[PDB]
């Protein structure tokens, strides 16, 4: 959870203004840095099926990933993979953990 991760709401995947400016950060470094890659890897909560999860990871990644292209990014440094709910931050039944796993990371 530190300077590489995007939390979301339930069922959002919209990127909060709270991490425009972490964002920017990874932005500022991809586009002064055209040789780098990332990965954003999407996640979900365990609430709904697997399918359904996947999908929603995927949005989410995507989200990020058109962000950094919304400020100059090259498409080709970025690529996104989605978990689903099949790979948890946090294992709990509770909102506590829920909050901590709807997320997108960006991974280098």
């Amino acid at each position: 959870q530190q300077n590489n991760i995007v939390y979301f709401d339930l069922d959002k995947y919209d990127i909060r203004s709270d991490f425009a400016q972490m964002l920017d950060a990874h932005a500022n470094f991809l586009r002064s840095n055209p040789s780098y890659k990332v990965t954003v890897e999407g996640h979900a909560d365990e609430r709904g099926t697997p399918e359904y999860n996947i999908s929603l990871g995927e949005r989410r990644a995507n989200a990020v990933k058109m962000y950094l292209q919304g400020k100059g990014v090259s498409a080709d440094q970025i690529s996104i993979v989605s978990y689903g709910k099949e790979k948890p931050a946090v294992l709990g039944h509770d909102e506590a953990a829920y909050s901590k796993n709807r997320r997108a990371v960006l991974v280098y």
